[PDB]
């Protein structure tokens, strides 16, 4: 969960089960599917939330990604392909990446998260769960 108040994703988050895998997507894949949204819109990062347990006296909370649209979210201002670290940009080959998404953020109480699904083709993150699925 968040203590500060978190930038809400259109999207489930997809999270990491096995350690040591990276999460990557093949360039031009990686954005969620929204109805009605064209390809020139899709385009954007995901964006690393590290998660942190509180100690037991038991025996690892490993992080979860979730997606923003290019202008939009924690690193609204950052340009598309930077390297920057929790923040693995995607985008269509249709979109343009030197302009903002055209969507302005979700609304928690007008609109609940989308889960995330990828096209027919996606080469899916192995080691990593979406959520919803
Ligand atoms: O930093 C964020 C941004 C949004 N999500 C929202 O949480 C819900 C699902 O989270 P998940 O467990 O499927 O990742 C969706 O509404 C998603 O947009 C968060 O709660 N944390």
């Amino acid at each position: 969960e968040f203590n500060v108040v978190p930038y809400y994703s259109w999207f489930s988050g997809i999270t990491q089960f096995q350690k040591g895998k990276e999460f990557e997507f093949v360039e031009g894949q990686g954005v969620p599917i929204a109805p009605g949204v064209p390809a020139t819109e899709a385009k954007g990062y995901w964006y690393r939330h590290n998660r942190r347990s509180f100690k037991t006296a038991d025996g690892q909370l490993l992080p979860r990604w979730y997606f923003y649209y290019l202008g939009t979210g924690p690193h609204a201002k950052d340009q598309y392909g930077t390297d920057i670290d929790g923040v693995y940009w995607v985008a269509s080959n249709q979109a343009d990446v030197n302009t903002p998404a055209d969507i302005v953020d979700r609304d928690p109480s007008s609109d609940e998260a989308i889960p995330t699904r990828f096209p027919p083709g996606t080469v899916l993150p192995q080691g990593y769960y979406i959520e919803g699925s």
